[PDB]
């Protein structure tokens, strides 16, 4: 019965994103829907209830790349950045909130659309008919939080691998030079031939680990055991190591100096990576 949306006290609500009783025919495949939001206004997500299934994605974003009531996600999630919100795996342990921080939603500015991937792991072949409906509760309130969560997304964009190699470092590094965000998640993303990712903040030539894992394992957010404030005048800074190179760093800011995203595509200071922690060489088999 539960509806889409179930007001909760006199300004929060919950929403309910759920496949549409979809039957995952072979194994591995991923699906897509969609959910606007039911408000024009601000909005803040503040929390997140996870209801065969192995991976879930939430993402926040102005165009979804499908109308249908779900899709395959090889037609993709969103046409536009796809703003990640929320993670889960099945086994790891998920996307936790900090108190007082949400995420900003709504308005101008905040996304209209949260988009839901659903990683089907292994389906047997004789499914009677299943339909299912995994998906996900989200606690959001229009009372403004303190803190705000966005995505710092750093990206290797041109380094490549060539013949008669085997390992290739790909690094990058930005300035950081807005208000103070604190660290305090972060996902790895490369495809096969990645053996290592880490994201350092450097300061006064001094590395401070972000967050380091073998980017071939259960893709969620692992916690940042201390969070990591970056401010102005901090290099972020990621190195993968192969044999695409993505590495996206949850934190929160405080409400009026938050930015929902900043992204580094960048590599400004590369003499600096010679004075990397040994950490960023060493496998994670």
């Amino acid at each position: 019965t539960i509806g889409p949306v179930t007001p909760l006290d006199a300004s929060d609500f919950a929403l309910d994103i759920r496949m549409p009783g979809v039957t995952p025919k072979e194994s591995d495949t991923y699906f897509c829907m969609s959910m606007r939001l039911p408000v024009d206004e601000e909005a803040f997500v503040i929390d997140f209830k996870p209801r065969t299934v192995h991976h879930m994605l939430l993402f926040g974003c102005n165009m979804p790349s499908s109308t249908g009531s779900y899709w395959f996600c090889d037609e993709g999630t969103c046409t536009d950045k796809a703003n990640i919100l929320y993670a889960w795996a099945r086994n790891a342990p998920p996307t936790r909130l900090p108190k007082g921080v949400g995420f900003r939603v709504g308005g101008e500015t905040g996304s209209k659309y949260f988009v839901l991937q659903v990683h089907y792991g292994d389906i047997s072949a004789f499914r009677d008919n299943h339909k299912d409906c995994s998906g996900v509760s989200v606690h959001l309130t229009r009372v403004p939080q303190p803190l705000i969560a966005g995505m710092y997304l750093m990206m290797s964009v041109d380094t490549v691998i060539p013949p008669g190699e085997k390992v290739v470092n790909a690094d990058i590094s930005c300035q950081y030079k807005m208000y103070p965000m604190h660290v305090f998640a972060y996902r790895v993303h490369t495809h096969h031939l990645g053996k290592v990712v880490s994201g350092y903040r450097v300061r006064n030539g001094q590395w401070t680990l972000i967050g380091r894992q073998n980017p071939q394992l259960p893709q969620a957010f692992y916690p940042v055991e201390h969070p990591v404030d970056v401010t102005f005048g901090d290099i972020l800074a990621a190195r993968c190591v192969f044999t695409i190179c993505n590495l996206y760093i949850m934190y929160y800011m405080e409400a009026k100096y938050a930015l929902s995203f900043m992204t580094c595509t960048k590599n400004v200071a590369p003499d600096m990576f010679r004075t990397i922690p040994a950490e960023a060489n060493i496998p994670i088999p």
